[PDB]
């Protein structure tokens, strides 16, 4: 569903487009049935792409930003067509009127879209993703017969986005052809795909990237797998809690599969 001013056959001032299930997906304005000016694009997971669009109405410029779920933690820059070519850490300060303003942090780290192969992993095995670098660590878990163990950094509330769960894309014959030593860490990202950190990539001082392959299997979980669209590793899964946690708790989830 779309709603928007229309003056003349045409959409021009103020539009909200929300999707199947009510979401708000889109906030903007068009000129000439064309979006226009600065625009918002909400995704379910709770990020978002803002900038102001070029004239064909797309998300490609200088200063686009896409916003993580705390909406404040951001990647700006270059952006062609949503797709980030290059993003530097940024914290959204403010939204004066239609517009954010953006804040640089310190450092010269850029990102950029680098979506996986069913062979390579990432450009950049060991650049950690800045929003869930703050907010979990890995360490010895307390499930016993477990290893390590996937903790927060700090308190939380309920529906919130923790980790992100990115590898190698491969079939789901494949996982089904060889087996259980090599399926460790594989989640089912669709019909068609898997998600997977083999070979060295499952430790840490190799990958760490991503980190949710690393959160442990529980049947009374108090995280969930959820679908996420990263900027960087494209559309993946993502951590989510279920529930209120405290620092230092274990985040374990139920199976994917």
């Amino acid at each position: 569903v779309l709603q928007g001013t229309y003056v003349d056959g045409e959409l021009n001032g103020p539009a909200q487009e929300y999707d199947t299930d009510g979401r708000l997906i889109f906030k903007g304005q068009y000129k000439d049935n064309i979006r226009h000016g600065v625009c918002w694009i909400y995704y379910p997971d709770g990020g978002s792409l803002v900038g102001e669009v070029n004239e064909d109405g797309e998300m490609t410029g200088e200063k686009i930003a896409y916003v993580y779920p705390d909406e404040r933690t951001a990647l700006y820059g270059k952006f062609i067509d949503g797709e980030m070519i290059e993003g530097k850490l940024a914290t959204l300060m403010s939204t004066e009127e239609g517009r954010p303003h953006f804040e640089l942090m310190p450092g010269n780290s850029v990102y950029h879209f680098d979506k996986s192969t069913s062979s390579c992993i990432s450009t950049n095995a060991l650049l950690p993703d800045p929003y869930e670098s703050e907010r979990v660590y890995v360490a010895e878990s307390l499930i016993s017969s477990a290893g390590e163990g996937l903790f927060s950094k700090v308190a939380v509330g309920p529906n919130t986005v923790m980790s992100f769960y990115n590898g190698v894309r491969i079939t789901h014959q494949e996982v089904d052809s060889r087996d259980w030593a090599l399926n460790g860490n594989t989640l089912s990202l669709d019909e068609e795909t898997v998600i997977d950190v083999p070979e060295p990539y499952n430790h840490v001082s190799k990958y760490c990237a991503s980190l949710g392959h690393k959160a442990n299997h529980s049947f009374t979980p108090n995280c969930i797998y959820d679908m996420f669209v990263h900027p960087r590793f494209g559309p993946i899964k993502c951590i989510r809690t279920l529930r209120a946690v405290e620092a230092d708790e274990e985040l374990t989830v139920a199976y994917g599969y």
